[PDB]
């Protein structure tokens, strides 16, 4: 009995402020801590309140309680929040392989070993080597159980010194210096940079002077607590580029920085051409194995480009290391579209960061990130409305049909270019009809506007159209070297065209539509070698659903991992470290997912 990992997939600005606003417990604790300091000058059992309360009666006291202080909910707020995961997933996404070597500085008071390995462990392919270091062996003695549980190696490193050889060519260095003292920050950071490979990341958690929490801790302990400007000056000083910034409402901060790489001349390739002629171009560019020139796919003219899913798949193929993209994707027609031509300022910023994923949406640069879903109550359907499944005679289609009938659907149109071709398809339609369900098998093809209009018309004869579900798929798997514009056309027709055509027809003629649902893939969400065209097609549908939801229309894309029992995959097999999700699991997840306000959801099952 298997437990899927359920996530939302959300546009995430590189820069976020006001983080942890909604968290009333931190809002309350801060107000209390502000009073207790206001009292010294003139959540209450938590460490920083308890320490401030002990200071009101009266150096010795805090020295005892310093090892307990990092786990104060304000001090640890950003760490136990989606901001940490966003920063980590950004590093992983920018690795040349699925091996990340991580080194924690001053782990003793840092405690990032108790979060980072666990945040990354649910990833099926990622090979993590995490080393918790500190200046004294005594520093990490209390945590020895947690280090073993999380498979964390141990090291001795005072960041005042050069790093031990062992810890060199690190991919990511992490340091929670909320409580731990770097000493001379410029020296510390300088040594931390040298320990990184070129293009390696630094993730620093700290408190900002000029913000309530830093000023409170600053006042209490009287090098130390720096302003944002000082930190950002220090990053430039040691030649780091700030590529991500997460600020809590009380001035706790995650800085995501990157050591620059000597950049060869970039190749720009527009991937907006609806004929996919750019496929042949890209093939010739990546065919040159000699070339280490980075390849920048530009989607600037089409908000529904699937470039992101494309990139995820091509990064898994030979020469994939080289690939980056720019996507302009405003949900609002009122939003400014920035100029990103070679000379421009907006592009130079993107190039300096050199991130794989550069998505511009309604004023901010960011990327789509995955976040653990919250809830993890059975749905029911209006019995008078018609329900359309494109690809309805498929593996997942026949199960989705049954599942809709169990929830009160009496009016189904199942679309298929070739109609009933198996005895199972024949048996199921015949049984449902016997059961008094109106089941139309239609060859009307959503790939064209005509077919889509025909299909809605057919549905509308049964009852007003309540739901459309795009489960249509054509596969043309192969590495890019064996792809053609025609193969891309074939894979995109049922999904991109199909979803565009349904979008437009349901807008024009389905005012009673409750459900617009497309079945995307982990192949798009995470990437799969040999499926770049499928990556793109699924990614486009997701961009359509986001747009629809922004205008208040129904829109949900579901990124399924492998499906068991029925479907393409089936026609016990661990797949890229995942189990095919059993159909009973898929269907109870879909109940959860259908009554959810998020635009793109993900479900996959991890192999143990
Ligand atoms: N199975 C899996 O492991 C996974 C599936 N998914 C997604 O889930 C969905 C269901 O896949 P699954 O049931 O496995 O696949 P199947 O191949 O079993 O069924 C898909 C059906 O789509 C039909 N189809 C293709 N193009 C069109 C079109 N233009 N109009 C109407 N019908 C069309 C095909 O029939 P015909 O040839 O007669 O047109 C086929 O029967 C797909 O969107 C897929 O991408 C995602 C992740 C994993
Ligand atoms: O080979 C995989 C595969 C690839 C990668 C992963 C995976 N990578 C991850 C990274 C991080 C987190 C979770 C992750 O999961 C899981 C499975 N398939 C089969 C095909 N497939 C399809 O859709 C079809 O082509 C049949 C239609 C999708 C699944």
């Amino acid at each position: 009995q298997q437990v899927p990992i359920l996530e939302k997939f959300c546009f995430t600005p590189h820069t976020e402020e006001g983080c942890l606003s909604e968290r009333a417990a931190l809002q309350e604790e801060l107000q209390l801590c502000k009073g207790l300091v206001q009292a010294l000058q003139t959540p209450s059992q938590q460490e920083l309140p308890r320490l401030l309360s002990a200071a009101c009666r009266l150096a010795q006291v805090l020295a005892q309680e310093r090892p307990k202080l990092p786990e104060d909910p304000l001090l640890s707020g950003l760490l136990d929040s989606p901001a940490l995961k966003a920063c980590l997933d950004t590093a992983v996404e920018n690795m040349p392989s699925l091996k990340m070597k991580v080194v924690e500085v001053l782990a003793g008071h840092g405690h990032l070993y108790s979060r980072i390995p666990g945040l990354l462990s649910p990833h099926p392919l990622l090979q993590l080597s995490y080393t918790a270091t500190d200046r004294h062996p005594q520093a990490l003695e209390a945590a020895q159980a947690e280090l073993q549980q999380h498979d964390v190696a141990q090291g001795q490193w005072d960041p005042a010194d050069p790093a031990p050889s062992a810890l060199g060519s690190a991919d990511l260095l992490v340091c929670n210096c909320a409580v731990a003292a770097l000493g001379d920050p410029a020296s510390a950071l300088s040594n931390m940079v040298a320990a990184l490979r070129e293009g390696g990341f630094l993730l620093l958690h700290t408190l900002l002077r000029g913000h309530p929490l830093g000023d409170i801790v600053a006042f209490l302990t009287s090098q130390g607590i720096l302003s944002q400007d000082a930190w950002e000056s220090l990053f430039s000083r040691v030649s780091l580029r700030l590529v991500g910034l997460k600020k809590s409402f009380y001035g706790s901060t995650l800085f995501l920085c990157r050591r620059p790489t000597p950049q060869d001349s970039p190749i720009f390739l527009p991937v907006d051409d609806t004929s996919f002629r750019w496929v042949e171009s890209l093939k010739g560019i990546l065919a040159d194995e000699d070339s280490a020139r980075p390849v920048w796919l530009k989607a600037i003219n089409c908000a529904t480009s699937g470039v992101v899913g494309l990139v995820n798949c091509l990064r898994r193929e030979p020469g994939g290391n080289r690939l980056r993209c720019v996507l302009l994707s405003n949900l609002s027609s009122t939003s400014h579209v920035p100029e990103v031509d070679p000379g421009s300022a907006e592009l130079q910023k993107v190039l300096q960061g050199d991130l794989v994923m550069n998505v511009y949406r309604d004023g901010a640069w960011g990327a789509f990130r995955h976040f653990l879903l919250e809830e993890d109550s059975k749905t029911f359907c209006p019995a008078h409305k018609s329900y359309i499944i494109a690809g309805g005679l498929g593996g997942f289609g026949l199960e989705l049909a049954q599942w809709l009938i169990q929830r009160g659907v009496q009016k189904l149109v199942l679309t298929s270019r070739s109609g009933i071709r198996t005895g199972y398809q024949a048996k199921q339609v015949r049984r449902w009809r016997r059961q008094g369900v109106q089941v139309q098998v239609s060859t009307s093809n959503i790939s064209s506007l005509e077919g889509a209009r025909g299909l809605i018309a057919e549905a509308a004869q049964l009852g007003p159209v309540g739901g459309v579900f795009n489960l249509a798929v054509v596969l043309r798997d192969g590495l890019l070297e064996n792809q053609t514009p025609e193969f891309f056309q074939d894979v995109c027709k049922p999904k991109y065209s199909g979803t565009l055509n349904l979008d437009r027809v349901t807008r024009e003629a389905c005012p009673e539509l409750d459900y617009f649902v497309v079945f995307s893939s982990v192949s798009c969400g995470r990437g799969n070698a040999g499926q770049s065209n499928y990556g793109f097609a699924n990614s486009a549908m997701e961009r359509i659903c986001e747009k629809r939801r922004h205008e208040g229309l129904p829109g949900l894309a579901v990124q399924w991992g492998a499906i068991g029992d029925v479907g393409i995959l089936v026609e016990d097999t661990i797949v890229s470290g995942t189990l095919p999700q059993r159909m009973a699991s898929c269907l109870e997840v879909l109940d959860l997912f259908l009554n959810q306000p998020h635009m793109v959801l993900s479900s996959f099952v991890l192999a143990e």
